[PDB]
This record gives C-alpha cells, sequence and structure tokens, in this order.
C-alpha cells in the first residue's frame, strides 16, 4: 500500500500571470502544470516561489482542470469570487500561510457537497495590496457561497470582527458577506 500515489479527488491546474505590457492580459496566463496527487502537489508548491516573492503584478491560479482562471470560461460567467484583501504588511505575515490554506482548501475538497461549487483560487500580488480569492460557479446559489465562504473564513482563522465579501464576477459591489 505504501508505493500508491494519493489520488486528489481533482486534478488541478496551476497557472502563472505576469503584468508584461506588450501582450493582451490573456496571452500572459500561463499554465505551468497539473496534479492529480498529494504527493505531485507538494512536488510542484515545493519546487515554485513563495506568493511573497513574485514581483507585483503576478497572479499564481489553481484551477479545476478544465476550467481556465478567467471570466469568460463557461464555469465562471455566472459566478462569483470570495475576496480576502491584504494590507501591504500582510505580504510579510499573512500572504503566504493565507495562499497555502486556500490550496489546501481546495485540493482537499473542504467545502463538503459544497466543493463541486469551487472552481479555483487567485493570489494576485500588487504594490496596492494583495489578494486571494476563491472562485466558485453560480452566485445564484447563495446556500453554496455562503457556507463556502463561511469555512472559509474559518479555515483562515479571521475573526468575526473582520468581514469577508462575496463578488459577482458580472459585477466585477458586494452580494453577500459572512
Amino acid at each position: 500500500e505504501h508505493y500508491i500515489k494519493h489520488p486528489l479527488q481533482n486534478r488541478w491546474a496551476l497557472w502563472f500571470f505576469k503584468n508584461d505590457k506588450s501582450k493582451t492580459w490573456q496571452a500572459n496566463l500561463r499554465l505551468i502544470s497539473k496534479f492529480d496527487t498529494v504527493e505531485d502537489f507538494w512536488a510542484l508548491y515545493n519546487h515554485i516561489q513563495l506568493s511573497s516573492n513574485l514581483m507585483p503584478g503576478c497572479d499564481y491560479s489553481l484551477f479545476k482542470d478544465g476550467i481556465e482562471p478567467m471570466w469568460e470560461d463557461e464555469k465562471n460567467k455566472r459566478g462569483g469570487r470570495w475576496l480576502i484583501t491584504l494590507n501591504k504588511q500582510q505580504r510579510r505575515s499573512d500572504l503566504d500561510r493565507f495562499w497555502l490554506e486556500t490550496l489546501l482548501c481546495l485540493i482537499g475538497e473542504s467545502f463538503d457537497d459544497y466543493s463541486d461549487d469551487v472552481c479555483g483560487a487567485v493570489v494576485n500580488v500588487r504594490a496596492k495590496g494583495d489578494k486571494i480569492a476563491i472562485w466558485t460557479t453560480e452566485c445564484e446559489n447563495r446556500d453554496a457561497v455562503t457556507h463556502i465562504g463561511r469555512v472559509y473564513k474559518e479555515r483562515l482563522g479571521l475573526p468575526p470582527k473582520i468581514v469577508i465579501g462575496y463578488q459577482s464576477h458580472a459585477d466585477t459591489k458586494n452580494r453577500f458577506v459572512v
């Protein structure tokens, strides 16, 4: 039994974005690799730069295989995102640990039945303040959106003194808050 890699519920794809002004936004999105096992996840995570060490303007994106990390994808166009906004000091304190936790919420299917509503997650490294978001497939499903946001907020360890917002991509305003 000790020779079988541990298969994830889904295959995931990790994307990288670099703000090169000579290309279109979409041409700046690059697929890095895919994995579908625990071991291959850690092999890739241990290979790549921490989000706190990326140049401002880059993104990582982890999405279920077959969902591109853009609003235009069939599974994102009716959806939205749970947004965490980081201040500039939280790049040192919280960015990397929040991001790795977000990645585990995804590959570990941490939102019960509603993990089917998850499309992926995105971290934006920005001089103006970093951002992490979980993208879900349908803003009109209030049960799935709300329960993902409650669990997400607790897995991040945010206190109720903090509130986080859900924004639909079509607007991208707050449609849900937990």
